């Protein structure tokens, strides 16, 4: 017998629209997400143009309302210039994202006092996520303490990063975090097959000592998220290859593979993949939704996946067992074998529903 899960939530996806549409658009990557069992996504702002002001937010909102097959929320991105400007639109976004590593020209921040400015100005009741690596995690965690608010750490990938987040929680601090599936299943010993051109993720894949620390500290991980960062194989193979892994399709397969192996339970999965995203980001229920998946179908991961324009994947040749069966969204039927049945534009900004409104008390 098969099993029906809730509509699952992926809170870190790069969707390339606008300004990278040959890599993926909303329609392409919302489709990749349903063929992987995700019904709500959170879009990062490092598009071109970057989503760093109300006009670019409104532009992304209109492009996404007409192209998203599942539901979605959009991230504002913190810049050197926009601290204190975003108060009008802060509630429409998934939250504010801080790019504290790998300096995009227009998402770069010059100093920690600039990080302070955002933690002050952004309304202390809406989410804040952080692209922080290594000691930067300690640094952003400090600005959170000073400004007496929560912070969400992105793409945790190192033994010291996760250990640092565990000590921050056991001391009671309001910090949450996420782990990407490449850092959970691949390592340095998978880098001879993937080479250097397509082995590009930030943060880089680490050691099996790193991967084992993530699995041993599963109770610190709040959420899984893909870091679905799709490029073409022509781009990753060349001179300046952008880091980032296409993974909205690959994700729920491997996480389901592990559950059969004991590695973690199933309420272990839905807590990281549905309940906590709803919790942390004040996201709402998607009434009359669910995902049927099989739990014995043994397969191998292909050379690429059906729907994502990426047209490759570094999980090529991993034997999994678990497959997306059906996906159905708000009274209608979205995914059934090899094809998707909801059209570009069926999805909606969850922040424009009222139960997606983030609770706030007037102080
Ligand atoms: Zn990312």
């Amino acid at each position: 017998k098969l099993v029906r899960l809730p509509g699952l939530i992926d809170v870190h996806v790069h969707l390339r629209e606008p300004g990278g549409t040959h890599k993926e658009d909303f329609a392409s990557g919302t489709a990749a997400a349903l063929a992987g069992g995700i019904t709500m996504v959170c879009a990062m702002p490092n598009t071109r143009p970057p989503i760093i002001d109300a006009p670019a937010l409104a532009l992304a909102q209109k492009l996404a309302e007409a192209g998203a097959r599942c539901d979605f929320a959009l991230f504002l991105g913190a810049s050197s210039e926009n601290a204190g400007t975003l108060g009008t639109v802060a509630g429409s976004a998934a939250g504010l994202a801080l790019y504290l590593n790998e300096t995009f020209s227009e998402l770069r921040l010059d100093s920690v006092v600039q990080w302070m400015e955002h933690f002050e100005t952004w309304p202390s009741h809406l989410p804040i996520v952080a692209h922080a690596e290594q000691q930067t995690v300690a640094a952003v965690l400090m600005v959170a303490q000073l400004t007496q608010r929560s912070v969400h750490i992105c793409h945790v990938a190192r033994k010291e990063e996760i250990l640092l987040i565990k000590a921050a929680k056991a001391r009671g601090l309001p910090v949450t975090c996420e782990v990407a599936p490449h850092h959970l299943f691949l390592s340095h010993d998978d880098l001879e097959r993937l080479g250097p051109g397509k082995g590009e993720v930030r943060p880089e894949l680490g050691s099996r000592q790193d991967v084992e620390a993530l699995w041993e500290n599963m109770a610190v991980i709040d959420c899984f998220a893909s870091d679905h960062a799709p490029h073409t194989l022509e781009e990753k193979c060349g001179s300046r290859p952008p880091p980032g892994f296409p993974g909205l399709e690959t994700m729920l397969p491997l996480l389901l593979t592990a559950v059969s192996e004991g590695r973690l339970s199933l309420d272990d999965l839905l807590q990281r993949l549905h309940h906590n995203p709803r919790r942390i980001f004040h996201l709402p229920p998607q009434e009359d939704t669910y995902v049927e998946v099989d739990l014995e179908h043994e397969w191998t991961i292909p050379s690429h996946m059906p729907f994502s324009k990426a047209h490759w994947t570094p999980f090529e040749g991993q034997k999994v067992k678990g497959t997306v069966r059906r996906v159905v969204l708000r009274g209608e039927v979205a995914y059934i074998d090899g094809q998707v049945l909801v059209p570009p534009g069926y999805g909606q900004d969850v922040r424009k529903w009222p139960q997606g409104a983030v609770p706030q008390l007037p102080p």
